[PDB]
């Protein structure tokens, strides 16, 4: 592929992200001052783990819907066989959601945007998993420190998804070609934006893996005893 086509892949990936980014960065940054009062935080802390779980399950499911929509708009993704589409999303969707979360994270006061306002990790106390929440907040903090742009998120999450080493792929060569093309796109766009410096500062692939694995473990435990059928975005 020529640099002209690489640049078109760049523009295409970034447009697909902007159409499926769920919350506008502009809104997130604007609402940073709308913070939960102490009474509001206490209101959340009094809820059952089962109520917080269902709210969290609703937000995660919805975030995942937007990630699936992003993938479907990704050049070449819909050209993969159905098995492979499923393999990639099953392995990668929740890792993308975790990356996407850094946009809603405010490093200045360590709060995150949740149901209309910004709250610290103590908001989630009823869930009884401080370590995981803390790990999620630290991970977001590490990404926010980089000032990850909207397009870097777009290109980086595309590569989280389009990973040819996911076990179970039936057309591994096709995923490899897609992955390589997206790598070209990412690297070229970092050059064009003078942002080469972020590559070495990005979280190791393994860290996103171990975090999502710990995350998924909680989800399974909650969703087993309390499934919730909730509306589809697209
Ligand atoms: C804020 C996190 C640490 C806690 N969870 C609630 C959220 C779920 C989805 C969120 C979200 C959705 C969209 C964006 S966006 C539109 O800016 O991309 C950003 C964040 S916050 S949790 O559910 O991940 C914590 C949890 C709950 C239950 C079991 C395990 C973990």
């Amino acid at each position: 592929a020529s640099l002209t086509e690489i640049e078109h892949l760049v523009q295409s990936v970034c447009k697909s992200y902007r159409e499926t980014c769920q919350l506008r960065l502009e809104d997130l940054l604007r609402q940073r001052s709308n913070i939960f009062s102490r009474e509001e935080v206490t209101g959340y802390q009094r809820k059952s783990m089962w109520e917080m779980w269902e709210r969290c399950a609703h937000h995660l499911t919805e975030a995942i819907q937007y990630v699936v929509e992003f993938a479907k708009r990704l050049s070449g993704f819909m050209e993969l066989c159905q098995n492979d589409q499923i393999v990639l999303l099953k392995a990668g969707a929740m890792e993308v959601v975790l990356v996407r979360m850094c946009r809603a994270y405010n490093a200045d006061n360590r709060t995150v945007f949740f149901e209309g306002k910004y709250g610290g990790m103590e908001l989630f106390r009823a869930l009884g998993c401080s370590e995981l929440i803390s790990s999620i907040f630290d991970f977001s903090h590490s990404l926010s420190a980089l000032h990850f742009s909207e397009d870097e998120i777009a290109l980086y999450t595309a590569l989280v998804l389009i990973n040819a080493h996911r076990p179970g792929l039936q057309e591994k060569r096709k995923v490899e070609q897609l992955q390589y093309n997206l790598e070209l796109a990412f690297h070229h766009h970092l050059c064009k934006t003078h942002r080469q410096s972020i590559l070495a500062k990005l979280p190791p692939k393994g860290k996103l893996r171990s975090l999502c694995s710990q995350h998924v473990e909680r989800l399974q435990i909650f969703q087993h005893l309390h499934p919730i059928v909730v509306q589809a975005a697209f």
